[PDB]
């Protein structure tokens, strides 16, 4: 599935994550944007074997486990299969731990790079909320 703009905000609000550990909502949508276009099949190959996956490119390495990638942690505790799901719950919830654990959204190379210091509530303007 290829989410909207504003119905992906939507749905990530209702998931908790606006404000969640200090990140306002805009930064989910830039991030979702950059990182996959808004679509929930989104996949990438990486260097080391791992993949990432989804809406939010979840990495094969650390946070699920897609049984091809050495030295696999599964900190979500999640199959990497779960999280090209046209419903995005899985990967909000992966999403939660990956922010919760050490250095908030700098996990994700897009929001870093094209999200971050701009002005991100730009992205969940014109929104029903």
């Amino acid at each position: 599935k290829v989410f909207g703009r504003c119905e992906l905000a939507a749905a990530m609000k209702r998931h908790g994550l606006d404000n969640y550990r200090g990140y306002s909502l805009g930064n989910w949508v830039c991030a979702a944007k950059f990182e996959s276009n808004f679509n929930t099949q989104a996949t990438n190959r990486n260097t080391d074997g791992s993949t990432d996956y989804g809406i939010l490119q979840i990495n094969s390495r650390w946070w699920c486990n897609d049984g091809r990638t050495p030295g696999s942690r599964n900190l979500c505790n999640i199959p990497c299969s779960a999280l090209l799901s046209s419903d995005i719950t899985a990967s909000v919830n992966c999403a939660k731990k990956i922010v919760s654990d050490g250095n908030g959204m700098n996990a994700w190379v897009a929001w870093r790079n094209r999200c971050k210091g701009t002005d991100v509530q730009a992205w969940i303007r014109g929104c029903r909320l």
